[PDB]
Formats: structure tokens, sequence, C-alpha cells
């Protein structure tokens, strides 16, 4: 087959769709056609995997789910030993992001993050905690899902308990929820709270004086995932590549 | 054999990706696996289609721009014939209702930001806007472009430079993102300076410009209907299935009232 399957947790999520365009272009140039599947659970991923094995696909680029084991098929893991991975430096990125919202000591930060057990969450937490420690700030982590509903819920909790000086939000979907709740509660950004976010959907540029954000290198990650998979197909038997994103400074993080 | 191909023109467009979750769930309930591909040209569509013949797919759901043997449902456009059912949205109705909700009085100015004029969907959208304007005696200036943020930025500058109308109508969330970036840079207040009506419903519509009043196409309904029509074709190819025209809804928020 000149066929490569790409498995993502969620097609509607803007985070995963950004890389797909650059993945497809680079797969086409290599002589491969891209088919995308969506799998958020073990059974869904198991069914997708055996579908791609039955087609006899040339390779698989995927975002793995906990509890799943894939065999005899070149495979590159995205975002998170037997297979090469392409990762983002989330620790360093959330370190810098947290530093950008902090100006002084004796300050409070609330960090809205995902499921605690994910290695990605652990990396982000380590960055946030380190920046908060060195600046003499204290962080409270709230664990949710990457969804607008979770975002709205956690932002309402944060408001009711007395707003912190700073908010770190580890997802654009959580960020949309935060902004929905803050508009409803007349919370002014950056007047009442400074905010740091993740990724860069277009709307970041035109709310909260511009959302200061850590942006992972989506295009580079896709190129590198294709580059590594093509190398795995041609040269049968390599490790992880960790790429640096950038913090874009805007109005939300300062007074 | 348990695999259904879904072909969209652009995966990163929220118009096409919003029905995908529904399509997947409903295919799964019918015992089918979804595989998505992207094809925006005739050459890309052909390669994608012959790939699905090689897989021997049970069915195809696609936005066309089409080989036989495999059951297919068409979304938003395509050939009208027996064995080729189409799920369609009523764009004329939506944009008529959207324009109405934005107009408050008579003789007012409306600017409308739309796609390529040649497109059959754009034609239907203009109809709704022009007819709504007629009833309210309003005049409409049609600005054409592409469904992209840059186009929406460019066009909104021109609109601001030539004097702001009473009302603005925007036919894409990507264009609306362009308009709001331009309006932020040019210090334009919504709905105080201009009133605005938009298209579809990304989450950010709810928290900018006092909430963007919008016409939302029925994404979930389109997804449910397309799987239903495909299962109809797979199980009973002798039974007919025509076009389904679906109606969306206008959500009223703060951007369209002074």
């Amino acid at each position: 087959s000149a066929l490569v399957g790409v498995i993502v947790p969620d097609l509607s999520n803007e985070y995963y769709s950004e890389s797909l365009q650059t993945i497809q272009q680079d797969l086409k140039a290599a002589g491969y056609q891209m088919l995308v599947a969506e799998a958020n659970s073990v059974q869904a991923q198991d069914v997708v995997m055996e579908s791609l094995i039955s087609i006899q696909a040339a390779g698989i680029i995927h975002v793995p789910v906990v509890g799943s084991i894939a065999e005899g098929i070149p495979m590159v893991q995205l975002t998170r030993p037997g297979f090469p991975r392409v990762l983002c430096d989330d620790e360093a990125g959330f370190f810098q992001l947290t530093e950008s919202v902090l100006g002084g000591s004796g300050m409070n930060i609330a960090a809205l993050v995902g499921e605690e057990s994910l290695s990605t969450t652990q990396e982000r937490m380590r960055g946030i905690s380190h920046a908060a420690s060195i600046y003499g700030a204290e962080v409270t982590f709230h664990f949710g899902h990457y969804s607008v509903e979770s975002g709205e819920e956690m932002a309402q909790v944060v408001f009711n308990n007395g707003l912190p000086d700073a908010l770190i939000v580890a997802s654009p979907r959580l960020m949309a929820g935060v902004m929905r709740a803050f508009t409803r509660l007349n919370v002014r950004v950056p007047h009442d709270v400074v905010i740091g976010g993740y990724d860069d959907p277009e709307w970041y540029s035109f709310v909260g004086a511009g959302i200061t954000t850590f942006v992972p290198p989506h295009e580079e990650m896709g190129k590198e995932a294709v580059r590594l998979l093509v190398d795995l197909i041609e040269n049968p038997e390599t490790g992880d590549v960790v790429l640096q994103g950038q913090v874009i400074l805007r109005g939300s993080s300062t007074h």
C-alpha cells in the first residue's frame, strides 16, 4: 500500500487538525496517501488498528491511548520504547509561560490542566511548579478534561473562591470555557486576572487584550513525524525528537 | 467491508469537521468504521476514491467536487439521481433570517462578506440577503473573497475605510475571525458602532461582540441523516432515497441589536 493511517483522539479539536494538513502534504511528496481515523478509547483504537492492518497500510502515525497495544507495522507516536516519538518540550514551554504572567512574590496562580495521570500533564505541571517556586508564587492545579464545559466549570469555581492573581490554562478548549464564564461573570482580563494559555487559535488575538500563549511547533512536528516514518519504512531498524515551541507575548499576561 | 470512507475538502474547516463526530458515532452503531480523507481537487478526489476501491469500502460519505459499485451519500451538493441521495442545507433561508434579525428599521446600510460569487451556495446566500433587504428597504453591498482569515481582514478594512454600514453580515467563521481582528486593531466596537450577524457557531462567538448572532447549519442532523441514507442504500438498494433538505437555526445574541 501507498497508504498511511493517522490516528487522532478528536477530529473536531483544532489542536489535532493543524498538523494534519502538513502531515498530508509531506506524505504525498513521499508517495503516500493519508487516511485519518478518530480514536479516544481502547476499543475504538483496537478496531481502527486491526482495520489498518487488514488494509495492510505502509505505516501509522498516531496519538496513543492508555491501555492499548498495537505488530509488524512501522509506527510513529505523536505527543506521547518500541517506536520513535515526536514530542513537544511542554515543561520548558509552560515554565516560560508561567514566568511571563508572574511579576513579583506572594502571588497566587490557578492552573487549569488535564487528566493528572498523563505524562504530558506531569511535564506541564513540572514547568508551572518550577516557575512558581522560583518567583515565590503558589500554584493550585485543577484537573479536568480538554473541553469547553470543564473550562466553564473550573473558572466558576475559581471565581467563587476569590480570583487568583494569575491563571494558567493548558488548552484552547478550556480557554474558551474560561472566557465564556468570565464574560458572564463580568471578569475583566487582564484587569481582574492575568492569563496565560496554550496553542494559538485566531480568537486569542482578539480577546483579553490578546491571549499570551505557549504555542507548540505544529508544522515542524508533522514534518518530523513523516520524516521519521518514511525512515522507518525504508530502513527497518531510532528514538525521540523533542521540539521547542514559542511563547507569544500579548496583553493578557500583564497589567 | 466494515469500512466507510468520509471525504471532506478541508479537515481544518469547522463546517466539515463538526458533523464528523456524529457520523462516526452513528456509523459505529451501525457496525461501521470511519476513515476520513481530504480532497479539494478532482485529482485528489480520484486518488482517494480509487484507494477506497482497493480497500473495498462498504460506503462513502463525501462533499463532491464519482465511480460506481460503492454506495455513496453526497453532502451539500452533487448529482441528483436514483441511488445518489444528497443531504442539503437551506442557505437562502438561513441568510434571509440572519439579515432580518440584524435589521431594525428601514433604508439602512448592509455590507455582506461572502465567498466566490460563482459558487452555487454563495448564489443562494445572496438571494436570502437581497430579499431580506428588499422587505426592509435596505441596500446591500456585496464583498467577495475566500473563506479565510486574511480575506476577512482585508475586506473589513475596506468596509471601515469606506464608512461603516448600519449592519454587517459575514458568511463564514474564518471571515468573522478576520473581521474581529481588523475591528480590534481599528478600535471598532460591536454592537455599539456596527451590528453584526455571522455564520456557524465556534465557541468564541459566545464571548466576543456581546455574543455573535449567527445562523447555524444543522451539523448533527446532517451527520445523522447521511449515515441513515447510507445504511438505507447498503441494506436496501432497490428502495429509493431522495434529497433531504435540512434547516438550521438563528441564535440571537447581543451583536445584532443596539
